[PDB]
């Protein structure tokens, strides 16, 4: 059961992306 | 306890939905 | 310990904010 | 296993920086 959490924690991380698109957003809006 | 965390995380996960809507804005925002 | 990390998912928890900030956005935006 | 859970969930909640840059967006994109 510890790894189902764990397993879940790392579909969580697969953020980086929507901080990639934050990042992408920001400059398309002439920054 | 760790029932309330499974819970807890499947309430956050309940995220992805964030990213693809973020991928709409970009897409907006993109080059006509 | 199970508790610390109860404690890191309530944190984590207080997202709708952004969903929100994100609605609002799309309609800043002329939806 | 414990401290690869703590480690992780050290790791996404180092978010609120999301918030606070869609805050950002949000307040460039208000009324003049």
């Amino acid at each position: 059961r510890m790894k189902q959490i764990e397993d879940k924690l790392e579909e969580i991380l697969s953020x980086y992306h929507i901080e990639n698109e934050l990042a992408r957003i920001k400059k398309l809006l002439g920054e």
